[PDB]
């Protein structure tokens, strides 16, 4: 069984630019996003699942449970809220975004002591691997 439980750090981030333009983010604000790095904080307790995009900037929690649609507040990413369920995929942990933009979602699994994460909106898909690490840092 799959387990994202761990400390992870961003090795390569493609396309992230087109992302972001694709979710409608001000060309000031895309510019301070597109140098951060941030690194993963993942806790995976039974089917509660906490994912912590940390960053010097800001931080961006996700704290759901698997399987039950939300209603995930993006405010600080572009402006937007949406009904969202992630779910198991075979060993791929699937999201999807329900809102105002078409095809909006992730796709998270592991190769090997890599976190692989997929982001798409309307056609445009972003990738970003993180190494798994193991000095930990306060948050
Ligand atoms: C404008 O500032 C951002 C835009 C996008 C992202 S982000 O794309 O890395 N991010 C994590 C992945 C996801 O949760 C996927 O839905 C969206 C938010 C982030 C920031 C600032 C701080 C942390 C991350």
């Amino acid at each position: 069984p799959v387990d994202f439980t761990g400390y992870w750090k961003m090795l390569v981030n493609e396309n992230f630019e087109e992302y972001l333009r694709a979710l409608d983010v001000n060309v000031a604000l895309r510019k301070i996003a597109n140098l951060l790095k941030p690194d993963k904080e993942i806790v995976q307790d039974g089917d509660h699942m906490i994912i912590r995009t940390l960053s010097t900037f800001r931080n961006y929690i996700m704290d759901f449970q698997v399987g039950k649609e939300f209603e995930e507040d993006l405010t600080g990413i572009d402006d937007r809220k949406c009904m969202t369920t992630v779910s198991w995929d075979g060993d791929k942990l699937q999201c999807v975004q329900k809102g105002e933009k078409e095809g909006r979602g992730w796709t998270q699994w592991i190769e090997g002591d890599e976190l692989h994460l997929e982001m798409r909106v309307e056609g445009v898909v972003c990738k970003q691997v993180f190494k798994k690490v193991q000095h930990h840092h306060h948050h």
